RNA sequence: GGCCGCGGCAGGUUCGAGUCCUGCCGCGCGCCACC
């Protein structure tokens, strides 16, 4: 259980076996063979491409360069017509840029199609930068490929590995560019302890500066923030888990975390015992892709929040889930009920025109003055966050997401107490309430 | 699809809204995710 005693032991975790290797090369050997054949310009990029693919997680990456002039649609008819034909089976479901995801002689296959382009400054695709990202890595990485697999594994354990939207944390390429940079695993951990949220850090200078927000300039283009989708949050996740790895390393570090099933009885007695307002907004999943979605629960998840606030339902956290079949927006609150009545805001005793108006309204109790202005006594439309959250939902649909907003439109419930526990949610439950021991990395 | 802006224009809430909530339109090949 020593710092280095452990980077080896976790190396068993990381590296992919030679089983899988071998079953690598042979649909790397045949994925050349089919693209030769179609006589178009390709090349292998990607962590397949660099040898620094976590164990298990096995998928190539191509792409196809076509030239410049070509339009937006071309590429992508072009892109898909040769990717249809070099794939055993395929599938093609995209956010925004085309690609056929796909697989050959059972291996994980990415044929994405992006322009030929001499220097990449002003990229026509998003995807263009990805082959000058190779170009630029492969002889800076070479040795050091087991070094990104623990940082890459390092990450993925703590479930912060990713620049989707789904995880917002840092992508395969931000890793070996950190590696470049520090030259070890070790070394990355040692000094991201002391990063802050204006750490920037210039691979291609060799330099770290002070800046706006944190900011890995890439080496490829130094306007590109390559940990632009990075969340302040997971930054500091991973600054928190770097301090507490040096201060008393293990192997726990990289062995995933996996949800424990909480008793409905267990769940009930927590929620109980901190007497706040537990319920979730339930509809049915759009049938988009996670990328569309999730911004999405984000930014609904947040309407809800705020208007909660505003409310003076004094919510505490938020979380969202999404099953198969169903979306699930959680919150809780401080306050479970609130009285109907409150006191609006008057105009000051002097200028009498408005206090007139004021004072005409007709109200079910008195107003009064109080340090030197109108003051009156007015009711609640809804005494409960429930019934707070039923009115918003219903009325402030369309703000909560293009596709979500509609789909709460056509239907949505809300759940709450035991019935909201028999529902697909008690892991985010445990997470956001801070319930303890509910995970565990047995296997 | 989400996000950040420069503008706006109306509508709602209110004694009172450039200031809180909402809708619509313009313009930055604006940024990010899908590799
Ligand atoms: N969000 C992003 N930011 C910067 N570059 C990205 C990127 N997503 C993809 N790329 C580029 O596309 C290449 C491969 O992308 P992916 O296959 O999706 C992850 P990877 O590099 O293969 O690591 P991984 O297989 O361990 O997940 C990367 O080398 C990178 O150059
Ligand atoms: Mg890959």
């Amino acid at each position: 259980m020593k710092v280095e005693e452990i980077l080896e032991k976790a190396l068993e975790l990381v590296i992919p076996d030679e089983e899988e290797v071998r079953k690598g090369r042979e649909a790397e050997e045949e994925l050349r063979r089919r693209l030769d054949e179609l006589g178009v310009e390709y090349v292998f990029v990607g962590s397949y491409a660099r040898n620094t693919w976590l164990k298990g997680s096995l998928e190539i990456d191509v792409f196809l360069l076509f030239p410049e002039e070509f339009s937006k649609e071309e590429l992508r008819e072009r892109g898909l017509e040769i990717g249809k034909a070099v794939l055993d089976s395929y599938e093609i479901r995209y956010a925004e840029h085309p690609y056929v995801h796909g697989v050959v002689k059972g291996v994980e296959v990415d044929v994405v199609p992006c322009y030929k382009l001499k220097e990449p400054k002003n990229i026509k695709s998003a995807v263009d930068r990805t082959p000058f990202h190779h170009k630029w890595l492969e002889g800076r990485i070479k040795g050091k490929e087991n070094e990104v697999r623990l940082l890459k594994g390092f990450l993925k354990a703590n479930g912060i590995y990713g620049a989707e939207y789904k995880v917002r944390g840092f992508s395969g390429y931000l890793c070996e560019l950190l590696i470049v940079f520090y030259g070890s695993f070790l070394e990355t951990v040692k000094n991201a302890r002391r990063w802050t949220r204006r750490t920037v850090i210039d691979v291609a200078k060799g330099e770290v500066r002070k800046g706006e927000e944190f900011f890995v300039v890439d080496p490829v283009d130094e306007k590109r923030n390559v940990a632009a989708n990075l969340s302040l949050d997971n930054l500091a996740r991973f600054v928190h888990l770097c301090r507490e790895f040096m201060e008393a390393p293990s192997l726990g570090f990289f062995k995933p975390k996996h949800p424990l099933e909480i008793e409905p009885e267990r769940l009930r007695k927590i929620v109980e015992e901190r007497g706040t307002a537990v319920f979730a907004v339930k509809f049915r999943k759009p049938d988009i892709v996670d990328d569309n979605l999730y911004p999405q629960l984000e930014r609904a998840s947040r309407k809800i929040f705020e208007f909660l606030e505003r409310e003076n339902f004094m919510p505490l956290r938020s979380a969202f889930k999404a099953s198969e079949e169903f979306c699930y927006l959680l919150f809780e609150c401080q306050i479970k009920e609130i009285s109907r009545v409150f006191r609006r805001m008057g105009p000051q005793f002097e200028d009498e025109r408005n206090v007139k108006k004021f004072l005409s309204r007709n109200r079910a109790f008195r107003p009064f003055i109080e340090n030197g202005r109108w003051w009156a006594f007015e009711m609640r439309k809804f005494t409960t966050p429930e019934e707070g959250v039923r009115s918003y939902a219903s009325t402030h649909w369309h703000t909560l997401g293009k596709n979500v907003g509609e789909s709460i439109r056509e239907y949505f419930e809300i759940i709450s107490g035991e019935k909201l526990f028999k529902e697909p949610v008690t892991a985010e439950l445990c997470e956001m309430m801070g319930v303890k021991d509910s995970n565990s990395s047995s296997v």
